[PDB]
């Protein structure tokens, strides 16, 4: 197994996957690494299994259809993995915890949103469709763009949104377009 957490790239108390060489901190893995389960398979392995069981699940899809899917076990897992892929980027630190807004010439957003709030919402099964999860994720970056206006710090939101959107297209097998 790897000697660092796959998500945060630090050593520490790590749990090792039995079917691939990745390792995780307890709360870096999503869902949080399970108490028992020998062997244990990480979320990367579980996602790969879905694809292997149904190769046709990788044919192209329309975003509009994906968003309307109910949050059954497989779509729940896919959103957990997409969330994890965002946390894997170090720039996710800016969007992880609850923000506050006091900047001359800007007003805070009507509906603040952050990664740990989405994490909790997934854990507590508060989304009924894929749409609910994707809307909250996109709202994080949209709030950031709006608040920071012409400050160059707005680019952090563009960067992390791009990581989200690429991973969304990959995980849910969105039809490639020009
Ligand atoms: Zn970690
Ligand atoms: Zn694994
Ligand atoms: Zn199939």
């Amino acid at each position: 197994n790897s000697n660092i957490c796959e998500v945060c790239n630090k050593w520490g108390r790590l749990f090792c996957c039995d079917t691939c060489p990745r390792s995780f901190h307890e709360h870096c893995h999503i869902p949080s690494v399970e108490a028992n389960k020998n062997p244990w398979s990480c979320i990367f392995c579980r996602i790969k299994t879905i694809q292997e069981r149904c190769p046709e699940s990788q044919s192209g899809h329309q975003e509009s259809e994906v968003l309307m899917r109910q949050m059954l076990p497989e779509e729940q897992l896919k959103c957990e993995f997409l969330l994890l892929k965002v946390y894997c980027d170090s720039k996710s630190c800016f969007f992880a915890s609850e923000p506050y807004y006091n900047r001359e010439g800007s007003q805070g957003p009507q509906k603040p949103m952050w990664l740990n709030k989405v994490k909790t919402s997934l854990n507590e099964q508060m989304y009924t469709r894929v749409e609910g999860f994707v809307q909250d994720m996109r709202l994080i970056f949209h709030n950031h763009k709006e608040f920071y206006r012409e400050d160059k710090f707005t680019r952090l939101g563009i960067q992390v949104q791009d990581i989200f959107e690429k991973n969304f297209r990959n995980i849910f097998a969105i039809q490639e377009t020009s």
